[PDB]
């Protein structure tokens, strides 16, 4: 039982997002989170994921969806009043001092239930090294993105703070409480 504050620019102000873990089979893992609205008080939206893991090799299967609520459809349609659902694999892989990276990717495919659009993605966050800057402030960059065809916003840590950047003008803030 984690929370977690989401900041956001030119979309929301503040929404908390928190997570939970429960024990369905010896090999069976729930793993879901909860969004509370902006106005503070009330749900928002709900994610969750079944996964299993496999020890040689290292990783885990299973699927992930998110549930947004029903208002209205017809004419025009809205963000909202959605399902979509994935199925993907979840690996790590640390590259670095021998390299240079290291990644936590989720590779799969997701469809969203209202429209048959399917896409594949680089589900992940990629450590790469750029700067090139006279100040001595290192910083991590990783995508925080589906890698494929649809969007990507980067995510970088400085400090002790998680902040990121998407294509439509949209940046936020992620910190632990």
């Amino acid at each position: 039982m984690e929370t977690s504050l989401r900041y956001g620019g030119d979309s929301k102000a503040l929404k908390i997002h928190a997570k939970e873990k429960l024990r369905i089979d010896t090999n069976t893992f729930f793993q879901v989170r909860g969004g509370l609205d902006t106005k503070t008080g009330q749900p928002s939206s709900g994610s969750a994921l079944i996964r299993h893991f496999y020890p040689n090799f290292s990783a885990t299967l299973g699927v992930g969806v998110r549930y947004d609520k029903q208002d209205s459809v017809g004419v025009r349609y809205a963000k909202n009043d959605k399902l979509r659902y994935t199925v993907l694999a979840k690996k790590t892989f640390p590259v670095t001092n021998d390299g240079l990276v290291n990644f936590k990717i989720k590779g799969g495919c997701d469809v969203d239930q209202d429209f048959k659009e399917w896409k594949s993605r680089g589900g992940a966050e990629f450590s790469w090294n750029v700067f090139n800057f006279q100040k001595d402030q290192d910083v991590r960059l990783r995508i925080g993105y589906e890698a494929f065809e649809q969007v990507p916003y980067l995510q970088i840590r400085e400090n002790n703070w998680t902040f990121n950047a998407d294509y439509k003008g949209r940046w936020n803030v992620r910190y632990d409480l």
